[PDB]
């Protein structure tokens, strides 16, 4: 039974015995056990004394308020299997490394303030790539459950990881840097027969790993099962104290790293220029890792940066304000040598971005199986969403007030897919997939120069309004890009006092006959449903089927007399030869409703359009129904389409 | 008795027993007594020594718990059954967490609120120095007009009216923002905000800004308010958890029960959870039973609010975004950016999921309403979006708008056995995309907009009902495209309501599946003169006798087929006939232009046989011997 | 004070007033008591004269306990919160009771007994011991049920279990499982000899007196939270260390399982073992599994059966299991069974290398939905529906050995919305058993993109399918063909299969199919495949499809009432049984209006037949007028 009023008194005491009950009072107080066994001093949980060590007695988490200084915190977390609650405002003077099976948790008022003297990383979760590789014993196709190596070449330990690579190029996107393939897999079974060890993986392979590509495998060092609960890195007012950092949380070769909530603020001054590499959270070669609920303010580079062969990565519920990209999947520069890995299986869901300096949500030109679900970007300085890898899918995303395009692909990028996405008041376009096609399904764009820019693919369903030039702009990024077939079907693209329905860009080589337009609502555009520019000669129109161009004077019944009737109706057409125009006429569907013996074959002719000045009256447009039988007196139903 | 003890000295080492007691320190420094972590004793105070959370079991009384929570930076674990006699206020950077056994029983002597999380409105406003349009990252005020501290909040308002919906009360705009940057130059202070402005804030509307005192960063973990059996004890409350001017309030799981008797009448204002002027706040997983008013009420300028995974049973609305009555003076704020996801409602006394007539960017995703006494879902603000929601057995409509409300959007929503209709957007248009309605009087009631895709069955009157709430509402164009609305022994495909002035020519019907309806694909009532029909393009009406090949003899062939039409003049009917598509398959020199005539329909005496209906293909060339493929559409 | 526990518990003269401390392992403060206590050797110890109780606030810790037996004893009561901060070696089932939480630190584990395969965690209520008849019919949607006054005592906040002889109606129900539901009492009143019991949730079947509808009081285990359960560990198979069921729940309410890892009740990649599911929910309500990972499981990852209602499975990863998720039937071979799942959500789940279907139901269950789930490398299907009207939203199947998505014998109309199927061997979607609704889906890399006997294929996109994109067929010839709408589908030629294959062998009538506004570009004369017809069948109705991309719109000027137009007009006019007779729809619109304007028609369709490669830029048709003087300019558009 030994009681001490302060730390210095306790640690100077020379008479401790192992059977003693020991108590410290004050801000780091607690109960202690004396031992002679060599213990790792950290001045919070272990203290040196004459004759041995004092060990704080506790179950559950450790608390930062137990520690004398930052140095001790770093020492404590240098070991695995730690649970530390940050319940004080810590002043960092070095990087804090976190090891396997560890949790760092913050209370409402816990903080790590970075060092104002030197910009450095705050939290590191750092594994490493293999130092040596062995060849696969045989090719392993995509979908393989097992890989094989020569017996004894590699220690395969169940529950640990392997890192596979080859010279095959990443294939998710254009991959302009020529990044090579890699994947991280967990060993779940092992068997050896005939000199070959067969290693069963948790997940199957997503590329063909071939010996002709020097397919090989090594053992990485992973940091696994790290939880960061409510990390609070820096604090508002940081810019008045010149207090910054580089990367907030940097992970490399981590597995099951889960980041929940928290706030990461201020590795640049508010509203200031971007700073290369200064991402808030960076996942490099991480597997089964997540960021859920974290908020980001005033970040020099990306909110969450995902690169290398990061696989089964998810970002949910983040709010990112004044950052370069809220989320960016990244490439790796091969300027200085080979690099390996693209992200595979990425989900961003229910995330919000405000005032990004570049695209709200971004990929670079590699990555596979990338999905964004119910994300929203507001007031981007560039695009709301930018896809640079192929076939990125967007489900129910929204972009508001982007300086350029709500959603866009980019040079050489193939067919992003937009489903029920909504674009409002983006300056240039709602959707810009004019670089290499797009699939635009049930989307809406309102308040742009053009609702969609597209060179080929499909615009199916959806609704477009308040677009000053046209609702759909068939164009290219550059003239060299190939136009492909474009279907526009079931789209509501009515006239609302603004632009035309569809703009064909002759300037860059658009052939309108590669477009087909079926069952669209183009009501109100009259003779001005199309905009054309840059044509040297009048081009042939798209195929057009059962579109709606007018809402009045569009169905009725006529009675022939002597084989003919004149019908007043909003029939329409252009019969001129002006180069930037189409020659076209309404499709008038005729059906016979009485059946005299003089019934003949019916046709539409004599289309006249009222050109009263200054205001034309389309209700005095007319056409003639003529029968091949000059005695025809049939009643004929008529319907006017485009 | 520890507190009555005469002679404590600072050095003295201290222990309170009693299984919920502990270790203590003496001090003379002034401390706030709560009889749980701090006690007055002659000469000074005893402070409990602990790290991590406090526990309710440490406190002698509810009043001590209240005093403890009256300060910010508190973490309290409720590990006992607490008997409230006053409101528990929670302040910033605080957590209230309940164990499996912890509970707050409401005050039995006074029905009152249980939890309050209450910030305050600004005490003074200053005008904006310049117009700030929607999308503005910065606002300006005269230098020295107020002190804007980075990390703190601003409350902006003007006389511009909220614009999310009809706004019949004339609620004015407001928003709450966080200061992230401040610069002063040339007598103007420019304040950079976390999030951009969502309205124009104009000097002409007396745009102004003040500093609210927010309660920020509160977490309520598994709140258990009241318990089953409460009604036998006559133990109720008014509002369970009331928050105003809060930021980052997060409520997780828990159960809130019983501010009315089970199945009893509603009580105005008795919401389980109320969010007024709250930002970045959420309710996830909570369960609600026997609530007099709304499960989660959301009002004022609440922005970026989410409700996930709740279950609400015997409540007025599970979720309701609200208006504010301006009868006694101006009010400010509509909700902006609201998500309800994966929520369930049972036996609501009014709509399952609701808005009033203001609110912007409101979305409901995979929510479900069962057995509502009114609608499953009610939109009273404009452009509410519903994704994959479901309504079962509502007493009126599965999904509905209301008077004056524009264009709800329904995407892949499903309506089953709702008495009146699946979807009722007859008040001001609707967009009904790939939806389904089964088991109603009418699948969809709609005055204008779009019904695209989807599938309709078991509707006794008709699948689609083109009508209005009142004859004075405008009919607008209606597209009906790609809809499956087959005959299944019940109603017709489309009902045109002449009584309220519906002009069928404003309707267009393309590529729908109307198989089986025969001559009775349309219902019409209230027409005094036969109306002109909708445009119709390549719909399916029959599945048999609908494609073949005919050979002309002397320019003619008679073809048996399920061709159909009505040629009469009855006011409540359409004159129409099949679209028969003809294509030539052989190419004699006598090939002429082709036409359909002599449509005849069988009228056998018990049941007509449409396989014996016929038409004639006639050529303009009297010697034509062409083979002609024919296909029958509506 | 003491220092080890033989030492503390040997002490012969404890009295109630003593202040006691154990130093070292499992250390803390204690007090003495003479009241009968449940010895657990962690929080309660027997001592000369009575018992020592550990003093603490908040959770207990497994590090406090001398052995597994004590852990089991502690958790045998309700209202327990235990943190597993050690590696526990199980030798018996751990039962968990109401209002309890079992939480694991990253290193905490339960290692199963290597000597005997048994269950690890049990959360076990019980069915009623007695039932009483309903006093009146209670239709679906009822809020209240009635019983004779005094027949049963219904306590607010407790539960009821309702059943009748009516058969479960979610699917084919080949075992004849009967209906049941679990409901919570929220109100009770009695009048005129009848007790009316108000329920939390409404009834989802008609409960009729003619079906012997009855109700009893089950004993539920309620409010159990399992935080990060870690069951078994990698390398278990080297120690022959297995189990049967990992977490088995029956008659539980508000059981919530968060994260954790369950591994190894079979050897890696070994044969399935009947019944050895990782998690099993039987007759559970308002219960969830979120985040859990599963490896090397003999049966199902999550098994859901009985009248489990309002069950959700989110965010799981399952690798080397029979099914990741399976809703189950109950065999009635030895007697009557009751209950089908009602209201089930699977969201954001991932399956790899399942030995059978990735995500599964058997032939009962109502209101089943899978959202954003993904199956990789299934040895059977990615997704299998055996109950009626299972809905799939934005789900993905990759490289299944059979079908990406499939129904099965006697199963009606699964619904696929925006689902994606890649490189599944046989098909992307196989709903050829009983119809399907295939909406905006994609299938790439299969023998056939979709196999279907009736229903709708609407929208979507199909590529790289070796036989055809759509296969109109049946499982067996006895299955009914119903109408099939194919509309708005992109099913272009890309060097692989045809657009649509009509299976005459099983009696497919092509006229029951309608094809409108599809993109069939590139297929030329080979847009259909037919087999097993003995007589040329009549084709589907076709409306405004795209078959060619070049030579498909122009303007012709008639001369003497005719113009020859070179265009990619197409048709087949032969009689070969496995072929259709058909021709392009050429839409004609007059652009000039001479007095000699007559009615227009297409004739003389001529198609180049150069060997080995035909040149369709040499195909032609003639526009002919009824007026031999017609000189009209005529717009022409070529469709299928």
């Amino acid at each position: 039974e030994r009681v001490f009023s302060d730390l210095a008194s306790m640690v100077a005491y020379p008479n401790f015995q192992v059977q003693d009950k020991i108590t410290l009072l004050g801000s780091a107080g607690g109960d202690f056990t004396f031992t002679t066994t060599a213990s790792v001093v950290d001045n919070g949980t272990v203290f040196a004394v004459p004759g041995g060590y004092l060990l704080r007695k506790f179950v559950g988490p450790a608390y930062s308020s137990w520690f004398s200084n930052w140095t001790g915190i770093v020492t404590f977390m240098s070991a695995p299997n730690r649970h530390l609650v940050v319940d004080t405002v810590l002043q960092a003077t070095s990087v804090l490394n976190i090891k396997s099976n560890s949790t760092l948790e913050f209370t409402d008022t816990g903080r790590i303030l970075p060092d104002a003297a030197v910009a450095r990383q705050v939290l590191n979760i750092t594994g490493s790539a293999p130092s040596v590789f062995v060849p696969l014993a045989a090719d392993a196709a995509a979908g393989s459950k097992v890989i094989t190596v020569a017996a004894g070449a590699l220690s395969a330990v169940k529950g640990t990881y392997l890192y596979l690579r080859s010279n095959k190029l990443c294939d998710g996107g254009p991959n302009t840097y020529g990044v090579k393939i890699s994947q991280i897999r967990k060993v779940v079974g092992v068997s050896t027969s005939g000199g070959v060890t067969s290693i069963r993986l948790d997940k199957t392979l997503h590329y063909n790993y071939y010996l002709s590509d020097a397919a090989e495998v090594g053992i990485p060092t992973m940091v696994e099962n790290v939880t960061l609960v409510s990390p609070y890195i820096n604090e508002f007012g940081y810019d008045d104290l010149n207090r910054f950092f580089t990367i907030g949380i940097s992970a490399n070769f981590a597995a099951d790293l889960h980041i929940q909530d928290g706030v990461i603020i201020g590795n640049k001054r508010p509203g200031a220029s971007d700073i290369e590499g200064r991402s808030a959270i960076k996942f490099n070669n991480c597997v089964d890792s997540t960021v859920k609920g974290t908020c980001f303010y005033n970040i020099g580079w990306y909110g969450v940066e995902v690169l290398g062969c990061s696989e089964d990565t998810e970002v949910h519920d983040i709010h990112a304000m004044d950052v370069r990209h809220a989320i960016s999947l990244n490439w790796q520069s091969t300027a200085d040598g080979d690099k390996w890995g693209e992200p595979i299986e990425f989900l961003g869901v229910n995330c919000e971005a405000y005032s990004t300096t570049q695209a709200g949500f971004d990929t670079h030109d590699i990555g596979k199986r990338v999905k964004f679900v119910r994300c929203v970007s507001y007031d981007s300085a560039a695009a709301g969403f930018q896809a640079r890898t192929n076939g990125v899918e967007y489900l129910n995303c929204r972009a508001y007030r982007a300086a350029m395009d709500g959603f866009a692909s980019n040079t050489g990028v193939a067919f992003p897919i937009y489903r029920e996405c909504l674009a409002y008041d983006n300056v240039r376009s709602g959707f810009n997939c004019s670089y290499g096609g797009g699939y635009v399904y049930d989307c809406e764009a309102h308040g742009s120069q053009n609702g969609v820019r597209i060179n080929g693919g499909r615009v199916k369903g959806g609704r477009y309004t308040r677009n000053s030039s046209s609702h759909i702009f068939v164009t290219k990024d550059v003239a060299e890009t190939a136009q492909t077939s474009l279907e526009i079907d079931g789209v509501s693209m009515r006239y609302d006092g603004t632009g035309r329905a569809v703009y064909f860009h002759g300037t860059v080589g658009i052939d309108p006959t590669l477009v087909s337009m079926s069952n669209n609502d183009m009501t109100g555009h009259g003779l001005f449903w199309a905009l054309l520019s840059g044509y040297t000669v009048q081009p042939t129109p798209p195929r057009m089927s059962r579109n709606l161009l007018d809402d009045t004077g569009i169905r009725g019944v006529a009675t022939l007399v002597a084989g003919e009737a004149t019908v007043n109706a909003r029939v329409r057409g252009n019969f001129g030869s002006v180069a930037n125009s189409f020659k076209w006429v309404s499709e008038v569907k005729l059906t016979r409703l009485t059946f005299p013996s003089s019934a003949g074959a019916l046709t539409v002719t004599s289309v006249a359009q009222n050109q009263d000045v200054p205001t034309p009256n389309p209700d005095l447009n007319s056409f003639v129904i003529r029968s091949s039988n000059a005695a025809d007196v049939s009643q004929v139903a008529w319907e006017v389409y485009l």
